[PDB]
C-alpha cells in the first residue's frame, strides 16, 4: 500500500520521545517534512540529528501564550498528529486543583490550539488536510487512579468527533487512534509490575501490550489517503480489550 | 413505583434554575431532605419559600477555593446530582482559550470537587449513595459550535464511569442522564432559532424535545434504589437521536 | 413515582420463570391488565393462580405459524415486554447450524412478530405504547462460547434502535435492557461454577449478580411514560461491567 | 507501508459483483492467491478473466450443506473476507419470515460458516491469521426498511467480538469494517433516489458517498501486518456518518 505521505510537511507534538518521536522517525523515512514540537530541547536536539530537515520547535503546549507564538507562523503544514500528553494518576477522592488542570490543559487544549492552527492554513490553501489524535483505550474504560486521565481521552475523542463535523465541509480529517499499554517511559512507569500488568493483559485476547510501531502504523494509516473515507474515528490499537 | 427518597440528605448543584430547580422542586414533593446549590442566592431565595426546608447555597462551583470552604461542612448527604453548567459556543476556529478554561472548571471540575466531599462522608460512614451527572446528547454526538461543551460532556461521561467503578466497592453508585435539548435559559440561547431547532428536531425519533420533567424523572429514577444494579451509564432523553 | 400502567394491556413473553414472571408478577400487583406467554403449560397454570386475572397464551414464540394464530388475535395490547429467548452456548469452532437456526427465531424473530401484532394494534387505533426488549450484557462485550447468544442480542439492540426510529412518529418507543448475569433458570446454569462466576464478579464495579427486581424496575420504567423521551435506549443493569 | 499479503492464501466471498470484486482484483493486485466465491457463475467466468491465478466457486451461501461441501476443498487459506451480505429492505411491520430467514442465513450464518474453516485450517497449521467482516454503517446507526439488514449487522459486529475474542490466542485476528451507502446495484437500489441520497449526504460531514476502493482500502489494511494489535473492531467507513 502507498500511503502518500512523502513531501508532505507534518507536524508532530511530543516529539520528544515515545509514540511521537517513533512517528517522526517514521515518517522522516517515509520522505515527509516533518516539524518536532516537544518540551524538552534536549530531545530535539538528538531528533534533528537523527532525522535531518525537520525543523525543531521547543515549548510547553500546555501553555497557550507560548505555544501560539512558538508555532503561530511554523508555516505550512498538511498533516498532524497531536500527541504530546501528559498523564497523572490519582484516585478519584484523591484528585487534586492541579492535576487536573496540567491534564486538559496539554491533554486536549494544546490539541484544540494546534489544530486551530494548522487547520487554519490548509482552509487558508484552500487545500484537504488531516489530522490525528492520539487517544486511549481507556477514553472508553476507566481505569482506577486515572479519572482525570481518561477523562482527557474521553474529551478528546468527542473533540476529535467536532472536528471532524466542522472541519469536514473544509475536506480536512480527523481521527483518533487509542491504544492499550505502550512500554514507553509512561508505559513503564504504571505497569512495571509483572501482577500489576499481568491483570491487564489478562484481558486482551492477542495477551500482549502494543508497541510503538502498531499505534505508528494506524497513525500512518490515518494520515494517508488511503482512509478518506474515515473520519471522527476511534481506531483501536488495544488488542481487542474493548471487544470483551 | 416507589424511590423512597424521603428524609434522604440530597445536594442539587445549579438548582437555581431550569432542571436544577425542577429537580429540587421533586425532590422535596418526595419528602427528602435538600442542599440547593447555586450561584445566584436570589435563586435559592425563592426556592425556599417553595420548598421550605431547603438549605440553600450560594457559590461558584467553578471556584475551587469558593468551593471547598462554602461546603466544606454541608454535612452528611447522601444523593447527588451535578447538574450545575454551562454552555460557551462557538465555532471551532474561534474557541478561546478562557472558553476552554471556565467550560472544564464548571463542568467537569465542580464535579470532582463536590463529588469528593459527599462521597467522603458516605464512605466514613460507611453508607451506600448514588450520584447522579446531567451530561448531554452531544457528549457522544458533536454538533456545530460545541466543540468545548461537547468536550466537556464526552469528559463527563468518562469520569462518570471511573467514579462508578472506583467507588463501585463502596457502594456508591454513579450514572450520568444526556438530554436532547431542553427548553430552559440554556435551551432558550442556541434553539431559538426555528431553522435550527428543526435540522435538530429532523434527527428526533419523537419529533419534540425534552421537558424538564423528562430529565428529572430520569435522575430521580437514577437517585432511587430502583436502578440499584445500574451505575456508569449514560441514559439517554433524547427522543431516540442516538438511535439513527 | 406513580408510571401510570394501571389499566393497560401489557403482553409479557417468557413469561413462565424468570424476568419475565418477576415482571408479569410485578405489573399485575400494579393493577395492569397482563397477557403472559409462555412455553411451559404448568408454568402458566400456577401465575394465572399466583395473578388471577391474566391471561395465559401456552405457544412456542419459535414457531411463526402458531405464534401468528395462537397470538395474531389477541386484541388491543398496550405495552409489550419481549422477555422470551433462549441461550444454547457452543465454542465458536463448534457452532452448530441448528443453534443458530433456533437461536435466532426465538431470541430476536419472534420479537419482530409479537412486536408486529401489538404495533399495528396502536397504529391502526391511532393511540400511544411501547415496548421493552430485554437484551442482555453480553450484547456488547464478548463472551467466550457466547457466539450466537451474544449475536442475537447484539442484533436484538439494533432491531430496538430501528424499531424506535420507524415507530416514533406513531408515538410509540422501543427500548432494551442489558442486565449482566441472573441467578435464574438461565444463569444458574453455566455459571454455578464459583470460577467462573468469579471471572466476571471481578469485572463488576458492583460486585454483585443482577437479581430479578433489578430488571424488572427497568422495564417499568421504561413500560412507564416516566421515560416518555427514552427511546432506542439499551439500559445497563450490568452493575458496571460496560463501564471498565 | 508494506502490506505484506503477497503471496498468501485470501479467500474471497461475494467476489462476484461490488466490493467483494474489487477486493480480489486489488488482493491479487498485490500478488496474492485469492479464492473467490460468488453465486453467479457468469460472475467469477468474467473476473477470473480480470484475474487470472484466482480459484473461484460457484455457490449460495446461504446453504450450509452446499456451502460445507462446497468450501471443505478449499485449501489451506491464510486470509478471508467476509462480503457476502443480502439486503432484503422491507419496512418493520412488513417484514417477513422469509426475509428474515434468507437474511441471516447469507449475511450472518454463512461468515459462521466459511470462518470456522478457514480458522480450524488455521489452527491445525498453527498459524497466525487475520479475518475482516465487511459489516455496514447502519450497524450501529438505523434506517428506515432496514429492521433486518440493520440487525444482521448489528449482530455481525458482535460475532466479529466474541470470534475476536475466542481466536485472539490462537494469533487469528478478527474486525469487520463498517462503510456508508456505495453506489454498488445494492446501493444504487434504495439509495438511487435523488432525495433519498440527498439526506444521507447532509448526515456525512466529508460530503460524499463512498467509492469501493475506500472499503477495499481498509479491509487490506485490516487483513495485513500492519494492524496486528486491532481486533474485534470495527472501522468505519462512512464519512463521518457517526461522529454526528
Ligand atoms: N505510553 C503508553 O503506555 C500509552 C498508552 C496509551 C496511550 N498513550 C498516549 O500516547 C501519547 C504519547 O504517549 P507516549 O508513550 O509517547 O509518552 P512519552 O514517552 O512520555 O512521550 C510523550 C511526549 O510528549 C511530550 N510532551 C508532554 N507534554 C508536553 C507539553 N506540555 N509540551 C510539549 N511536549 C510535551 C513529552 O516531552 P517531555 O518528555 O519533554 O515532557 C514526550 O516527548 C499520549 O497522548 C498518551 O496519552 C500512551
Ligand atoms: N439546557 C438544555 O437544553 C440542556 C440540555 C442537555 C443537557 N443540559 C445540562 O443539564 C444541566 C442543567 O442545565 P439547564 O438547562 O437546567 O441550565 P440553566 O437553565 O442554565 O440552569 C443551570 C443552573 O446551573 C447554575 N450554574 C451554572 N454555572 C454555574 C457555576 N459556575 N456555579 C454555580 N452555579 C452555576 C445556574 O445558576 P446561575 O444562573 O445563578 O449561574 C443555573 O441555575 C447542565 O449540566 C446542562 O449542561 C441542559
Ligand atoms: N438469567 C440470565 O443470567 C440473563 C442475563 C441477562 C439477560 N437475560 C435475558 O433475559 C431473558 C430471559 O432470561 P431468564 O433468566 O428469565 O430465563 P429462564 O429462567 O430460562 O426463563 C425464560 C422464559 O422464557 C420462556 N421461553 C423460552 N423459549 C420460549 C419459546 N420459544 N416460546 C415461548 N416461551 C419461551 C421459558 O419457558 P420454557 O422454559 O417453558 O421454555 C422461560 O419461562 C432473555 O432475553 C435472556 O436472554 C438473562
Ligand atoms: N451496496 C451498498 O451500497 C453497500 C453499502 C454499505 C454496505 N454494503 C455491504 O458491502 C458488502 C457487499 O455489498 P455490495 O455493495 O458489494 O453488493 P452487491 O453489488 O450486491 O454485491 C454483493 C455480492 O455478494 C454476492 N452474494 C450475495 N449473496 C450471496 C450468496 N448467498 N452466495 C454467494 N454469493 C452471494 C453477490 O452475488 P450475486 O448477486 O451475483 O449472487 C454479489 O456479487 C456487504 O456485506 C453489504 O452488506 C453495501
Amino acid at each position: 500500500m502507498e500511503l502518500f505521505l512523502a513531501g508532505r510537511r507534518v507536524l508532530v507534538t511530543g516529539a520528544g520521545k515515545g509514540i511521537g518521536r517513533g512517528t517522526v522517525q517514521a515518517l522522516h523515512a517515509t520522505g515527509a517534512r516533518v516539524v518536532a514540537v516537544s518540551r524538552t530541547q534536549a530531545d530535539l536536539d538528538s531528533l534533528v540529528r537523527e532525522c535531518p530537515g525537520i525543523e525543531p520547535v521547543c515549548v510547553d503546549l500546555g501553555d497557550w501564550e507560548a505555544t501560539e507564538r512558538a508555532l503561530g507562523s511554523v508555516g505550512p503544514v498538511d498533516l498532524l498528529v497531536n500527541n504530546a500528553a501528559v498523564a497523572l494518576l490519582q484516585p478519584f477522592l484523591e484528585v487534586t486543583k492541579e492535576a487536573f488542570d496540567r491534564s486538559f490543559e496539554v491533554n486536549l487544549r494544546a490539541v484544540i490550539q494546534v489544530s486551530q492552527i494548522v487547520a487554519r492554513g490548509l482552509i487558508a490553501r484552500g487545500v484537504p488536510g488531516a489530522i490525528v489524535n492520539v487517544s486511549s483505550q481507556c477514553s472508553q474504560r476507566a481505569v482506577t487512579n486515572h479519572s482525570v486521565y481518561c477523562s482527557t481521552k474521553g474529551a478528546l475523542d468527542m473533540l476529535t468527533k467536532v472536528m471532524a463535523l466542522e472541519l469536514g465541509p473544509h475536506k480536512i480529517r480527523v481521527n483518533a487512534v487509542n491504544p492499550t499499554v505502550v512500554m514507553t517511559s509512561m508505559g513503564q512507569a504504571t505497569w512495571s509490575d509483572p501482577h500489576k500488568a499481568k491483570t491487564m493483559l489478562n484481558r486482551i485476547p492477542l495477551g500482549k501490550f502494543a508497541e510503538v510501531e502498531h499505534v505508528v502504523n494506524a497513525i500512518l494509516f490515518l494520515l494517508s489517503d488511503r482512509s478518506g473515507m474515515t473520519t471522527g474515528s476511534t481506531l483501536p490499537v488495544e488488542g481487542g480489550f474493548w471487544a470483551c
